[PDB]
């Protein structure tokens, strides 16, 4: 046996897990990632105006006290520079190099019945065994495309989101940014003032709140590194861990001016998260709630966007759902004269040729540089991309060909020895706490299992069935599941999320570790 545990992920939970299993565990570990250095999605994700959305004093690790103290804290949110930044720093400080095999992709990790451990095999053919298999693979997979015609021709620079080059200028060039979503708002705000001219292809208009992105003064640093014990309490007391003040009043159960007051309030603080769960405590969850959260975004593009025909393309005609979105000045660009904005939901995208996009109307958009500004597949995306068998041979792509599961959104019935961080059925909160939760749950149930001997550790069917119902009901009471979400899995009717917090999470997986972990399978 080569290793006490191999992870698979440089990013948070890669890093963590790295961590707790070498330095706290004293057992012997290596982690691989395809990338060249740690930092997970902040590595991959190097697009214009990449942005946290969790405010930067809680995007970040609680478990060492002294990297608390000494972090920078520039602004209210985090730059992806800045992240990649600190998780560096992490490595740096942990003397987690020397112990992480980067440009190493994992091609196949096949278990080993007879001798209760996995041969892991990268793509140039190293094999590597290991007890405990960590997959740290995150929460979200980049989603390919399906090829617009013609795509192939295209002359001019064509760039991913995904896959952002080096050295991109944007002086002088007619740009065009397909997608309006998470992404496409971060990009299209960063880069409208710096193009001769934008055109914005929009499938579904979505509502975004503003950030409200500010330097952080000496002061505001001072106060919260002086009470961060107190900062991260109320993280694990609550549902969402954003540092919110999470609210339990009815959208209705107050008057118009009353409910626009506390709006209003929240869209001048910034933030998605606040505007949708710290205004009211049902707006998730009730239509006519919900219903007021869009007619005051709604209101809001009408006063900011000038042009009402503009505008009115701009205006959402769906539930205010899924993964909230903010922005540092989207509608506004959409006053700039050098704009275009083009609805393809009417108008679709037909061909692409050697200089333009070609709409269904004929038109040739002429661009020197087309931007894909893509979504996410959901979690399971990065899994079928291995080849993991587990007992009896059978892939994870087909153990998950009905859709994906887990126990407690970390193991996997017939995949003995396996540990998700962020797998199927993980909470839906801020996620470096549920990281760290993830991974100190997996640590202390691996360290219990070497000072007791057993070399078999597995879920049962029953356990990760139970975890699916749990989940489906809550998920089930909210708008989500009407609100088809692709980052929650709509693409896989069923939002693979647990919907009932972190607070309640850690009540749950604390239940487990306390009560012999039940639902698991304990052998010698
Ligand atoms: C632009 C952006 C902004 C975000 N902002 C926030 C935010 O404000 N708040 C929040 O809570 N979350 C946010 N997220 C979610 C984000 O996924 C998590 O916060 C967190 O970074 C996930 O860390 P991770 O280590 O779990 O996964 P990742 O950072 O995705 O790391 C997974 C790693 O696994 C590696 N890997 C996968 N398969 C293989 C293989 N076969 N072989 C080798 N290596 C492999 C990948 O190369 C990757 O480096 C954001 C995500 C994005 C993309």
């Amino acid at each position: 046996m080569d290793f006490d545990a191999i992870i698979i992920g440089a990013g948070f939970g890669g890093l963590y897990s790295l961590k707790k299993l070498r330095d706290d565990l004293n057992l012997k570990v290596r982690a691989f990632d395809r990338a060249t250095e740690v930092g997970g999605t902040w590595f991959w994700n190097q697009y214009p105006g990449a942005l946290s959305d969790s405010e930067t004093h809680l995007y970040c690790y609680s478990w060492d006290k002294e990297l608390l103290q000494e972090m920078e804290i520039k602004r209210k949110y985090i730059s992806q520079p800045d992240v990649l930044a600190y998780l560096k720093r992490v490595a740096d400080k942990h003397d987690l190099r020397k112990d992480i095999q980067f440009e190493t992709g994992i091609r196949s990790a096949y278990f080993d019945e007879e001798n209760s451990f996995w041969n892991v095999t990268t793509e140039n053919d190293e094999k590597f065994t290991a007890r405990f298999l960590i997959t740290a693979l995150g929460p979200l997979s980049a989603p390919n495309l399906p090829k617009i015609k013609g795509i192939e021709t295209f002359k001019g620079e064509l760039h991913h989101t995904s896959r952002w080059p080096k050295d991109v200028t944007f002086s002088g060039k007619r740009v065009g940014v397909i997608g309006t979503g998470w992404v496409g708002v971060q990009v299209i705000t960063a880069i409208a003032s710096q193009v001769k001219h934008l055109t914005v292809f929009q499938r579904s208009a979505q509502y975004s709140v503003p950030i409200g992105n500010v330097v952080m003064s000496e002061t505001d640093v001072a106060k919260i590194k002086e009470n961060y014990d107190q900062i991260w309490e109320n993280v694990w007391n609550s549902a969402l861990g954003f540092g919110l003040n999470e609210s339990t009043l009815p959208t209705m159960s107050v008057s118009a001016e009353e409910r626009d007051k506390i709006f209003e309030e929240a869209w001048q603080e910034g933030g998605g998260f606040r505007f949708m769960f710290e205004t009211f405590g049902d707006i998730a969850v009730d239509e006519t709630a919900n219903i007021e959260a869009q007619n005051f975004i709604k209101k809001k593009i009408s006063e900011i966007v000038k042009d009402p025909f503009v505008a009115k393309k701009l205006t959402p005609t769906d539930l205010y759902a899924c993964k909230p979105l903010c922005d540092s000045g989207y509608y506004e660009i959409f006053n700039r004269d050098n704009v275009s904005l083009e609805d393809v939901k009417a108008n679709p995208i037909v061909e692409i040729k050697e200089d333009c996009v070609v709409t269904a109307d004929g038109v040739e958009h002429k661009l020197d540089m087309l931007i894909c500004a893509t979504g996410f597949d959901a979690v399971d995306g990065s899994y079928k991309r291995i080849d993991i068998r587990g007992k009896d041979g059978i892939s994870i792509k087909d153990h998950w060909k009905d859709g994906p599961n887990s126990y407690l959104g970390m193991m996997v019935s017939n995949f003995p020895n396996m540990f998700m961080v962020f797998g199927p059925n993980t909470p839906l909160a801020n996620s470096p706490p549920i990281i760290e939760t993830q991974v100190e749950w997996i640590a202390d149930l691996i360290g219990y299992a070497e000072d007791h001997q057993i070399n078999q550790i597995e879920a049962t069917k029953d356990a990760v069935d139970n975890w699916t119902n749990t989940c489906s009901d809550i998920a089930n009471k909210t708008l989500f599941a009407k609100a088809k979400c692709e980052e929650f899995g709509a693409n896989v009717n069923t939002v693979y999320l647990y919907m009932g917090g972190l607070k309640e999470y850690r009540n749950q997986i604390s239940e487990v570790s306390n009560n012999n972990y039940k639902g698991c399978l304990l052998k010698q």
